[PDB]
Order: C-alpha cells, then sequence, then structure tokens
C-alpha cells in the first residue's frame, strides 16, 4: 500500500456508495492500479443506453498524475480516437489532484451530451455530425448495439 493505492481505495469507497448516475467503476480484486468502468449512453442522445466500457490504468504518481483512460468499446464520437483514447483537457493539461474516478467518469460522460469539440480526435464523426447528422446517428446507434453484443459474450 502506498499513498496512490490508498487514495484509490478512497475513490473506490465513493464509487461503492455514492456512485454518480450512469457511471460505474471498480478495481480488479487483486490490483487497485487497473480499473474497469462503464458509462451508460446518456438520456436523449443517439448514444442512449449504450453500455460503453473503459479501462483506467493508474500509477504511483496518482493523483498528481492522471491515469491512462481509454474506451474498450467501439466508439464514434468526435472526442474519441480510433485506439479508444480520449481527447479531454481534464485528462491532460487541465488535470488537478482533486479529481477522482467519479469526476473522471462524469467528465467523460458529459462529452456524450456535447459532441462539440474544437479539435476532434475522430474527424469523420465531427464532419458527419455537422453535414449528415442522420448518418452520424445511424453510426452512433451502431456502436450502441455493438456495446450490447459485447456483454452477451
Amino acid at each position: 500500500s502506498t499513498p496512490a493505492r490508498r487514495r484509490l481505495m478512497r475513490d473506490f469507497k465513493r464509487m461503492k456508495e455514492d456512485a454518480p448516475p450512469g457511471v460505474s467503476a471498480s478495481p480488479l480484486p487483486d490490483n487497485v492500479m487497473v480499473w474497469n468502468a462503464m458509462i451508460i449512453g446518456p438520456a436523449d442522445t443517439p448514444y442512449e443506453d449504450g453500455t460503453f466500457r473503459l479501462l483506467l490504468e493508474f500509477d504511483e504518481e496518482y493523483p498528481n498524475k492522471p491515469p491512462h483512460v481509454k474506451f474498450l468499446s467501439e466508439m464514434f464520437h468526435p472526442n474519441v480516437y480510433a485506439n479508444g483514447e480520449i481527447c479531454l483537457d481534464i485528462l491532460q493539461n487541465r488535470w488537478t489532484p482533486t479529481y477522482d474516478v467519479a469526476s473522471i467518469l462524469t467528465s467523460i460522460q458529459s462529452l456524450f451530451n456535447d459532441p462539440n469539440p474544437a479539435s476532434p480526435a475522430n474527424v469523420e464523426a465531427a464532419t458527419l455530425f455537422k453535414d449528415h447528422k442522420s448518418q452520424y446517428v445511424k453510426r452512433v446507434k451502431e456502436t450502441v448495439e455493438k456495446s450490447w453484443e459485447d456483454d452477451m459474450d
């Protein structure tokens, strides 16, 4: 046990009891440095009800240094790259030691309700969102279903 690991244990208590709406996460029973998480596609978005899973990997510099966060589920969002990585200042240059798993998950959750990034990670998704919003939704619906098939395996 170390400062980082204990902090992570505290982040876990908060998720066990006061877990924010639509977000859930938990460390492996044997390794607190690796966590699995899931964000339910928010309300009135084409992402609605999708079970999007992520992988968070921490180190001993936490919470001074953020964890590596990436989506394991196939995604179609202007802020999410092809390898599942996310473009979000909170996770990069704007990170603060006050953040925790909960806040990380909520901040990412919020992106679903605002596909308006300045500089997109997924350019195809950004363009389609502006030009052919009908197709964007069709594509987003496709990933929502795909997230459901994953669980069935």
